[PDB]
């Protein structure tokens, strides 16, 4: 029993964290066989954060500017390039450390575990969602850039994340390891403004199905409903609509709990116009969105 | 900005993870240098839970009795003990992957990451705290046993926690590394109950003092209090009291918010008091008591 924010174990990704440097201006890449990545942020300075015209920059730059270091060693950059919003900086070491790896583009109301690096050595590792608006709640202080999110599949540690910036609502913003942007965020000094955030709909049933399967039942009401009566409620409340897929990804919940996913539903709109009384479910005294349907089988299931 | 329950990097605790076995028991065991750690427990079978005589049953277990599997790999026992509530079984192999450690007893109100595992393989990581009744609130599942909580002192890994069993409450007890038990809580299959859960005082004000750096700063009032006056408040809604060395270990976030100490308990005062009005701090509608001073630091800090 018990449920918690969990990470993947971090161990096969802390060997892969190295930092690389410009100037004044040092942060995180990441050493997958013989290339190093990391925001191409790195190149610019000061001045040219307004506006930089990142091409034009790297044109100053050659293989020797750059400064990667592992641990206590120095990496030979053999050759660098650019692929969106990230550095793919060649070097002539592959990284003994390089675990099986995937570079996956997340989907928004997906999970993943991010480590937490200053100066390329891990400092701490926390369970993150996509919100729906395509920023990241994160915790990252001066220097975090290059972080990177992931997922381990059995052996296969899957990157969906690297972290590029704050916005000014103190939240996240990041690329997939292709270098594109998760939302319409720029790698520039602009006013740029995180859209409505959504709760996540099926997370918050899937934990819902945590609290009845950790035997904090209480919320659960005689009533049921349907998906459009539902839905019709959940836009009010700034809600992710409820599809059949949703409906079908909560299955092996219901299939374990006895419980329909429809009378879930029900105790949900009854929680969306109630409140909760200062009642609490899972120690939370708010409905939670940040863990799957997947993320509550793993912890409840083994 | 941002503030999560943040664990520590789990690498160098991944590489210690055994599966320890007896008949149809197989727990996870901790191999640091030539010793594999595990519960005792291990040795038990159904019949003798109710209460077991640990001393009479390792009598009938020898050295081959224990079948220590890593990853694909077995190890030979070359001896075997029991300390207290773990046994000692000690390998013909030494850990080439043991970190620098120490073995330490916390203290109720201290934190550390869990990495919780199933047949020795490392299943996820969470932060977790030593609860005043000695109890942890885990996420764990049957074969979770022998999985480890940690603090990273540098390089150096502190263990301080080995998991032992669920209470009736879902809550979770176990011992050092040295075998004896947080708390009253024995090994056998009795009636035991946690006492009356308190809230920790000090990690709520780290929480709040969090908060202010995050910019929440609503709950502030232009009121202040005395440690007395604010300790009579404590007692009434089951809180630790505040002393001298709670006060001293929240300067440097006082220092860092320009908020007097005693400023913050005047704001905890009316919160308790008046509740939050359905109003939350960094994302949380209750008072988060899992976070110390230094967490507090370490995340908003660097
Ligand atoms: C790496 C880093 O920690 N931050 C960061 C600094 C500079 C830039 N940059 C963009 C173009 C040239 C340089 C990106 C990120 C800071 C940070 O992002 N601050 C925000 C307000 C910001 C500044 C400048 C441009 C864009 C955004 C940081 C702070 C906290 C968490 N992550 C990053
Ligand atoms: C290792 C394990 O996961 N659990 C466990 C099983 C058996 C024993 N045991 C004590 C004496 C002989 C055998 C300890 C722990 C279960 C578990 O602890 N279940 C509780 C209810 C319990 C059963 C029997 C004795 C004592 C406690 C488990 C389940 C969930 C989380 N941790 C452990």
């Amino acid at each position: 029993s018990g449920f918690r924010k969990m990470a993947f174990p971090s161990g096969k990704v802390e060997g892969c964290m190295v930092q690389v440097t410009c100037g004044t201006t040092t942060l995180n890449g990441l050493w997958l066989d013989d290339v190093v990545y990391c925001p191409r942020h790195v190149i610019c300075t000061s001045e040219d954060m307004l506006n930089p015209n990142y091409e034009d920059l790297l044109i100053r730059k050659s293989n020797h500017n750059f400064l990667v270091q592992a641990g206590n060693v120095q990496l030979r950059v053999i050759g660098h390039s650019m692929q969106n919003c990230v550095l793919k900086l060649k070097v002539d070491t592959a990284n003994p450390k390089t675990p099986k790896y995937k570079f996956v583009r997340i989907q928004p109301g997906q999970t993943f575990s991010v480590l937490a690096c200053y100066n390329g050595s891990p400092s701490g590792v926390y369970q993150c969602a996509m919100r729906p608006n395509f920023t990241i709640k994160g915790s990252f202080l001066n220097g975090s850039c290059g972080s990177v999110g992931f997922n381990i599949d059995y052996d296969c540690v899957s990157f969906c994340y690297m972290h590029h910036m704050e916005l000014p609502t103190g939240v996240h913003a990041g690329t997939d390891l292709e270098g594109n942007f998760y939302g319409p965020f720029v790698d520039r000094q602009t006013a740029q403004a995180a859209g409505t955030d959504t709760t996540i709909t099926v997370n918050v049933l899937a934990w819902l199905y945590a609290a009845v399967i950790n035997g904090d039942r209480w919320f659960l009401n005689r009533f049921t409903t349907t998906l459009n009566d539902f839905n019709l409620v959940a836009m009010k409340y700034n809600y992710e609509p409820l599809t059949q897929d949703h409906v079908d990804i909560l299955g092996p919940l219901s299939a374990q709990t006895g419980i329909a996913v429809l009378d879930m539903c029900a105790s949900l709109k009854e929680l969306l116009q109630n409140g909760m009384n200062g009642r609490t479910i899972l120690g939370s005294a708010l409905l939670e969105d940040e863990f799957t349907p997947f993320d509550v089988v793993r912890q409840c299931s083994g």
